[PDB]
């Protein structure tokens, strides 16, 4: 069983603001959250609203996820009342960017996976790197928009298909066909699946020769977004383990959550 990184954020020494996007950016901060499951267990948090937040961290080796599985698993918070703020993360390849400091909403990615609410639209992004910097989409499904966290899981196989899940109940699954449609460079991912369908099917789309960085690159109105955690492995079990914690902790903190909401306003 083959950890590639395990994000606990007790700080976050290893990811790096970016210097070369050319916008506005806030600071991240490493906090407990309004209400926790665990009192020693820590979240890095969005501090500023209407900018954005840009930095990168390198995994704990260089991969390629030929012939394996590959389960992306994280566990994201919106406890601010989110209208409209993005949530999601990227995977990178080595020859995307020099070092992490060069990333960008532009750079090369692997994947593009999780959670992104604005202006009623609530969808949960699962974008695959085509070619070059084209990118394939399918149409996808809601995204949690509530004040607790929520566990959002994407399984990659290598027989070209993928899982869906979030708080560990499965909510789409299917192979890379013509489901999907190709998205030019730049172009937004709004959730319907609909753009140009004129691309060739491509057998080994699951699969890359390198992951070697993650980012996250999104813009916040009202900030306050919390990643919880992050894990990156191609071993099911071992996924299915530190879910389970996971998601008893989440049962506490709703808890937490249920009992001042209903001591307050
Ligand atoms: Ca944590």
């Amino acid at each position: 069983a083959k950890v590639y990184f395990h994000e606990t954020f007790e700080n976050r020494d290893k990811w790096i603001d970016s210097t070369s996007s050319g916008k506005a950016l806030g600071p991240f901060k490493i906090v407990s959250g309004k209400w926790y499951g665990d009192a020693n267990n820590k979240g890095l948090q969005t501090s500023e609203d209407n900018k954005f937040y840009i930095a990168a961290a390198k995994l704990d080796e260089e991969f390629s996820n030929k012939d394996k599985n590959l389960i992306v698993q994280y566990n994201l918070k919106f406890e601010q009342g989110i209208d409209c703020g993005g949530g999601y993360i990227k995977l990178l390849p080595k020859k995307s960017i020099e070092s992490e400091e060069k990333f960008t909403p532009e750079s090369e990615y692997n994947i593009m996976f999780g959670p992104d609410v604005c202006g009623g639209s609530k969808r949960t992004h699962v974008i695959m790197n085509y070619k070059g910097k084209n990118n394939l989409i399918r149409k996808e499904i809601k995204c949690e928009s509530d004040d607790i966290s929520h566990l959002y899981t994407l399984i990659i196989r290598p027989n070209n298909t993928y899982v869906v899940k979030i708080d560990g109940v499965e909510k789409q699954e299917g192979k890379f066909d013509e489901d999907w449609d190709m998205l030019a460079p730049k172009e937004i991912d709004d959730g319907s699946g609909i753009a140009n369908p004129d691309y060739v099917y491509d057998p080994e789309l699951y699969k890359y020769d390198s992951f070697a960085y993650i980012g996250i690159d999104v813009w916040q109105v009202k900030a306050g977004t919390i990643y919880d955690d992050i894990l990156i492995t191609d071993d099911i079990e071992e996924a299915e383990k530190e879910a389970k914690v996971i998601l008893e902790r989440n049962a506490a903190e709703k808890k937490m959550r249920d009992e001042i909401k209903e001591a307050e306003n």
